[PDB]
């Protein structure tokens, strides 16, 4: 009937979980605090605390501009979700008939219409938060994990980790606890409309990605301009160290690991975070939990997020405290270490909370039909979703990390130049694919049979309800970035750059671990939107032969292409500019390549700049303005065809895309370290072997940094946009069909 | 109802215009033949010869070594399909009730098992003949055009351009001849059954391109590992011209482009055209001209061929006898006339087919129910295939010739290095796709519209309709390459070397016109496979929302990922043997730097010979088993959604690596001719832009002539693969979901 967790246990549960995550982000910046410098050894923190200012500035900077348009560009677009949704019933003031039950009386759809422009706009917020605040952790930490370095790697790990977990805990803490709130204030005006409330909350989804979509492409464009033009000048070119202070772009190299992967993918991540837990909402609001008003089985995806933030915060505790790193070797079996825990930690928190806040009992709206569901099978979606993660990662970790075979392979192709290096990494990232789309299409066929959309959505959950530890593991990785970058510019010892240098490798891995939980869990919430799309639609089936669907689904699969044409070149466009401003320093200047001046910083983070913000809007406009394109002039059989073939072809160049980029970047690292004989004889650094794999990493960037990532977001974001403009889409569009 | 032409009548035009097509295309060898050569200056010629003949042995062994193991992959195979087939009906020899009329009775499906597997046979055959007499032509023809450059471009355009067009007439007559065959010898067994005639008859196209998957990636295999390998030890490593005769990479080189884009293309072309005529002739023999045994309209994709030929030889007069090329920016053009001139005529030679063939008004059998369709329509699908066709030469064109920006920005890109050039490269193949895809959505949905799976399959077919001027400007391409390797390797005057490089810079604008024919028409016919496959396996909606066609969708968009991954990796762990064995030649063989030594060609030769022989087979099992393992473990609703998903996959991938290898290769050919202040200034030959534009070049060579070009016979044989065994899958599979 109703479960063992009472409505009110948990009222309160949720938003305290929330807080103990925020707290323990709190704390984790507090012991980071600790390491002290400021820029009023002690000649090289000076050093330090002046080069954390100058990124500090700079990411802080690039982000007001990106947001400030990003921001307008959000209320011109909150606008079209009023307008739109307002229009279905004429904007009419009435109350009518329930889209899910036509017995019962529902609020009027104006009101959802202005409810989904509320709870889009606190996505929209909360997503720019979500970014802004990693920055701020990671402009933070930067230095600080630097200073730790000349301690021993360990613990500048452990400085580099605590601040990716103040990151993780914000950010699902966060993105948790301003949902909850929203769920209960929406529900003051919608009663005993549990349905019209999450179709309302749904928009929270869709202003979190929408937003994640230019902090991806707008960060990546403005970071890989910079990483290739530095990268190529410097080391190909001249000979000179990764990183140098003498190269003029490596200011915006170094503020690019900050507003890229650092807050481009914290939007990311929220973006999925709240799809996800909207996909779940939405069929369960409608199926009995909704129909029966419980509210615990109800808020069962925010339970589990809630349990997740405990049972990260265990497992965030074996990194920082229990065990400690000695030998660099350590480093990625650590990172991994926290997936294993929080993945078994997390199946023991999946079973006490489906004990505890499902009935043993209940219904799942499945197309029309109420499906009989176990609780015991509602484990089972969220844990499969929550194990193809793993499996993802371990996969994952094997095609990017310099400890095996296939990276090291990658690296050995350079003895005979980069043309075999470039087809070796490509040919990885192909490979690449195999198993985690196997991974993906066990937990769809498993998730689906078992509880239909719900099952699937919460598949995805299940895949993101160790988040505070994925954003730990990831957002780890360019903190260490940045630490070497401040080594190398603030003149550090050879030995220094070696620490950050192998914490970096194991970054690399880490970012590319990040990009498959997100493509993975995108993949899951996609497939639960587009059937959620299609009931809120009233098709009756997407008949894959018919030409409405086979074109849509043809066309869909094109567009995961047309965005990475536009993505690639811009970075091609923008980074052979930078190579021009580098060059043009470096020839003109005198003194500079001597280290007697000073190079000009500014040029290049302008160029960023203006690259980014400008070459940010065209793939915007492509994910953004599809569904509104189709769904009004073709219709939502055909739109219908666009999600299901952007979702299965997209998902392939986005994991091919990530693991060849990773791949190149871990395999110039193989070479840059020496710390096998193989590696060894690659070397030394500058060597031809060497310079092959420089230009392998650079072709990788923008794939992995810029593209590839952004693709995860292109599938899930049309796919909310769909199913909140569905009403609109099921009234007035299909245009070109009602004509002619 | 009859149409205006009788039944006898289309018996004799058919073959009519085959012997026609044939012997014009020994009229052409004929006139090829007065370039006179022979191994018995006048020192140039013998040379020329000398070198003729050692390609000419290499292409000859080699195709004898692959045609065995493919011969024997083949009766295997055959095998299987008796037996798979036969084991439906438990091998009785019973008539029983006609599927598509309860009243009649037909022949046993033990049979149509037989005849399946007799046609499989011939389809087999006339592939490996396809290649094979591509093969000898170009071989033949590779010296002669080199000599004939002695006189001119024109000169050597003229006998390059109708050494082609042996191949394409050939090709096309020898494919239509021996359907028309097999259609005529087959019905003396089925009589008034056309049903299982035609049934029957569709084991063509599946041997067709059976044979086609393992000569194209055998061919292509060989042809790369050589390829990258004499130039980037050549051209990078020790800055000697391309196709020297000092490398000993070389003659593998040119042999090459005999083996991969010569027979690999052939045979692949060949498959095209089979799979195409064989799907519009199994839906029409259910439909009203089936139905009532209406021979002419019953073969109106077989008068359209033959209309077709005809249409070409007029063509090719344009380009062989009524215009004449003198300077070399003609020579693109010349080339894209020959697609203009033969699309015009073939729209009025359709026209009047659809005039006379076809009665005006007749139903077309449309997933279990005969829908009504006009003469008029019909003409319309054929026409759409065919103009869309001309839509995708024309934007391949734009991106693949040095004459456009795009390839000229990629060129210029070089300027910054390796780096770049890829990025560019990439962004450009990625780019390339929107063009066709929209020109292909819009094929499917007139056909699809006016016709179902029938429409659909002519609309392949009309594409395909000019075929033998589509091989002549294809083949044209490889018999070009070899005349300036063999121009070099003669060591001929500098003035015939840039000739030769000018016919072979639009050779490769043309062959990757070639590819984006194939693609878009196994697109097409693959659609029409997927459907008419539906019926056959008696499913009665592929619905895109339930697990079983999920999964099969998402796994089919991996399979052309999978399949690249195997491709690229061949090819690159070939190169890299290659690099190895031509840098220990040049190291070690004292005085082959200074061309007083031999090199040892044979050791290069066998080196792509061995990979080639042995690599083909994997990615070969993937695609052929993939129908088998899926059928008959998850069953026919799953191998649905993987027909759907690696169509609308693997034609992004195929079209982007095609694009992207053919601009690299012309971007290098551009810097290489400086034929402008820009293209100068990149120059000279040996300079760091050039060999940007190498590293580019060959990292394209496996993605434009290994995976690219093969990808579109994974996704058309997986589709006539699944229709010829769907009776058994529907039967016997699934077996995964019977044992639970
Ligand atoms: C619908 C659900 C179906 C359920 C069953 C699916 C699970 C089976 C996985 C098959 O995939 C394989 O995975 C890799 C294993 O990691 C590859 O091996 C390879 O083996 C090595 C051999 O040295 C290397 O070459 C590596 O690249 C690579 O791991 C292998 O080619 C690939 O095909
Ligand atoms: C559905 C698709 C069909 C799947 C069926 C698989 C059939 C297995 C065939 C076994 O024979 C193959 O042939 C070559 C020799 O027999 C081997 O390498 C070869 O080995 C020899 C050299 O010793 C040759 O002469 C070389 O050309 C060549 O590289 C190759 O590894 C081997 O696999
Ligand atoms: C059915 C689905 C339909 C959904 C419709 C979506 C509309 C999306 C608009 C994307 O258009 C792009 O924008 C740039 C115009 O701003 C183009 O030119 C160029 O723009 C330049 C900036 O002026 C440069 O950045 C580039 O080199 C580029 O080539 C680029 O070609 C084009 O693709
Ligand atoms: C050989 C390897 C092929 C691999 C395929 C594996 C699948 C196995 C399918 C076997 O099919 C059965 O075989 C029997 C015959 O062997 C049939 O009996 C039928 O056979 C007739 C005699 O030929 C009659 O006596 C009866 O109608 C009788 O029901 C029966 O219908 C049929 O379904
Ligand atoms: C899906 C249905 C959509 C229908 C759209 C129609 C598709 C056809 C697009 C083909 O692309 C064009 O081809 C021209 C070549 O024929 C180019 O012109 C070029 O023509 C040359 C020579 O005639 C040059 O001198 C010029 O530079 C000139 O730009 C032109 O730029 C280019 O974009
Ligand atoms: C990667 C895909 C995994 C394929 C694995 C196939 C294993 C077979 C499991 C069969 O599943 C069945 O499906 C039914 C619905 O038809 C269920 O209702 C039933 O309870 C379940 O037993
Ligand atoms: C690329 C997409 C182009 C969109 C163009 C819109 C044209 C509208 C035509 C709609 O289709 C119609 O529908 C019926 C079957 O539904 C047919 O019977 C009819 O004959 C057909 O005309
Ligand atoms: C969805 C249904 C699919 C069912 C059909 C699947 C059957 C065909 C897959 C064949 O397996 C492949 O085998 C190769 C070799 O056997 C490759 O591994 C290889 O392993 C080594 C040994 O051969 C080397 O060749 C390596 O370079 C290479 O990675 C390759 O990656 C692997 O995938
Ligand atoms: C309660 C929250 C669960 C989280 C705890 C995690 C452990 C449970 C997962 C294992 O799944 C099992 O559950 C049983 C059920 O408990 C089984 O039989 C079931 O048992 C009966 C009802 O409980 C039957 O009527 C059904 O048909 C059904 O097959 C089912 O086969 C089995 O694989
Ligand atoms: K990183
Ligand atoms: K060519
Ligand atoms: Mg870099
Ligand atoms: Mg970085
Ligand atoms: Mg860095
Ligand atoms: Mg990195
Ligand atoms: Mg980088
Ligand atoms: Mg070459
Ligand atoms: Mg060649
Ligand atoms: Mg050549
Ligand atoms: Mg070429
Ligand atoms: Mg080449």
């Amino acid at each position: 009937g109703a479960a063992i967790l009472p409505d009110l246990g948990t009222e309160i549960l949720i938003p305290v979980c929330a807080v103990i995550g925020i707290a323990f982000a709190l704390f984790q910046w507090l012991l980071v605090s600790k390491v002290k410098l400021s820029a009023v050894d002690h000649n090289v923190v000076v050093k330090c605390a002046e080069i954390q200012n100058a990124i500090s500035e700079g990411a802080t900077s690039f982000l007001f501009t990106e947001y400030k348009y990003v921001g307008i560009f959000m209320v011109a677009f909150a606008i079209l979700i009023f307008l739109f949704l307002g229009s279905v019933e004429g904007f009419s003031t009435s109350p009518q008939a329930c889209s899910y039950d036509k017995t019962k009386t529902c609020k009027p759809a104006l009101a959802t219409a202005i409810f989904s422009t509320v709870s889009f706009l606190l996505g929209g917020v909360t997503s720019l938060v979500s970014g802004f605040l990693g920055m701020k952790i990671a402009t933070y930490a930067n230095a600080r994990t630097t200073l730790e370095a000349r301690k021993g790697v360990g613990k500048a790990f452990i400085t580099a980790f605590r601040s990716g977990a103040v990151m993780g805990f914000l950010l699902a803490a966060n993105g948790l606890l301003v949902l909850y709130i929203a769920i209960n204030l929406f529900k003051i005006y919608y009663g005993d409309d549990w349905g019209g409330l999450f179709e309302a909350i749904t928009g929270y989804g869709l202003g979190g990605s929408s937003m994640a979509l230019f902090g991806r492409v707008g960060g990546g464009i403005y970071t890989k301009a910079a990483d290739v033009g530095a990268d190529l000048v410097g080391k190909v070119e001249r000979n000179i160290p990764e990183d140098d202070p003498r190269n003029p772009a490596v200011i915006a190299d170094n503020v690019g690991d900050n507003v890229g992967d650092i807050a481009g993918m914290g939007s990311d991540l929220f973006g999925s975070y709240a799809e996800s837990s909207c996909a779940a909402l939405v069929v369960a609001s409608i199926s009995s939990f909704g129909l029966n008003h419980e509210l615990t089985a109800m808020l069962y995806p925010l339970i589990v997020s809630s349990v997740g933030i405990l049972v990260c915060l265990l497992t965030t505790l074996f990194a920082t405290d229990f065990f400690e790193i000695k030998a660099v070797k350590e480093i990625e079996p650590a990172l991994k270490k926290q997936l294993v825990i929080s993945t078994v930690l997390m199946t023991i928190g999946v079973a006490v909370v489906s004990f505890v806040a499902l009935p043993t009992s209940f219904t799942i709206f499945n197309f029309g039909v109420q499906k009989d569901v176990k609780s015991w099978q509602l484990f089972l979606c969220v844990a499969v979703g929550l194990w193809a993660g793993l499996i993802i990662g371990f996969v994952t970790e094997y095609y990017t990390s310099n400890a095996y075979s296939p990276v090291q392979d990658v690296a050995d192709s350079c003895r005979t130049g980069a043309a075999t290096n470039v087809i070796f990494g490509l040919a990885l990232g192909y490979k690449s694919v195999i198993i985690p789309i196997f991974a993906i299409a066990i937990s769809i066929f498993v998730s689906f049979t078992f509880a239909a959309m719900y099952g699937i959505a919460v598949a995805a959950l299940g895949m993101l309800s160790t988040i505070a530890t994925g954003l730990a593991i990831d957002a780890y990785g360019p903190i260490s970035d940045n630490a070497g970058g401040i080594a190398e510019m603030a003149g550090m010892s050879h030995r220094i750059r070696e620490r950050t240098d192998a914490l970096d490798a194991a970054g690399n891995t880490t970012a590319a671990i990040g990009k498959g939980f997100a493509i993975g869990s995108a993949a899951l919430v996609s497939l639960a939107l587009f059937g959620a799309f299609v009931s809120r639609a009233s098709i009756t089936t997407v008949d894959v032969l018919t030409p409405k669907v086979f074109i849509g689904l043809i066309v869909g699969a094109m567009l995961p292409y047309w965005f990475s044409a536009m993505t690639m070149k811009s970075v091609g466009s923008a980074a052979l500019k930078m190579v021009e401003e580098v060059r043009r320093q470096f020839n003109t200047i005198p003194g500079l390549m001597e280290g007697t001046a000073k190079p000009d910083y500014a040029t290049c983070v302008k160029i960023s700049t203006d690259a980014s913000i400008k070459e940010m809007i065209p793939p915007g406009a492509l994910v953004m303005l599809t569904p509104l394109v189709v769904g009004i002039l073709f219709g939502v059989e055909t739109l219908s065809g666009v999600l299901a073939g952007s979702l299965v072809s997209g998902v392939q160049i986005a994991i091919s895309a990530s693991n060849t980029g990773g791949a190149w970047d871990n395999a110039k690292k193989y070479i840059e370290a020496g710390a096998s004989e193989h590696a060894r004889s690659l070397g030394p650094k500058g060597s031809d072997c060497h310079k092959a794999a420089v230009i392998g990493d650079t072709i990788g960037d923008p794939l992995k940094d810029t593209s590839g990532p952004s693709l995860n977001i292109l599938i899930k974001l049309m796919a909310v946009e769909s199913l909140v403009f569905a009403p609109f889409f099921a009234t007035h569009g299909g245009l070109l069909f009602k004509i002619f």
